[PDB]
């Protein structure tokens, strides 16, 4: 097929190796240089091999909403929010809590 391998992504007619989770493309590969990947900036993440120039925005856990980061945001994993201690969940959105009351 014309498509690139799993490990790789298209840059016009080329296929370039992908960045590891935690990193984004700064320079596309060519004849003389490989893919140059930089770590996701503070506040963003990517859980997968990718060929993107940007990372995804991490989930904020707003303490004004009674929330605390139950898992911090890291280069390879979104933040997970839970209730601050002494607060209880007042709105559940699927498998996560969106707001807590004292």
């Amino acid at each position: 097929l014309p498509s690139c391998k799993e490990d790789e992504y298209p840059v016009g007619s080329e296929c370039c190796p992908k960045c590891s989770p935690g990193y984004r493309v700064k320079e596309a590969c060519g004849e003389l240089t490989g893919t140059v990947c930089e770590p996701c900036p503070p506040g963003t993440y990517i859980a997968h091999l990718n060929g993107l120039s940007k990372c995804l925005q991490c989930q904020m856990c707003d303490p004004a909403m009674g929330l605390r980061a139950s898992r911090n945001c890291s280069r390879t994993e979104n933040a997970v929010c839970g209730c601050s201690p002494g607060h209880f969940c007042i709105v559940q959105d699927g498998d996560h809590c969106a707001a807590c009351r004292a």
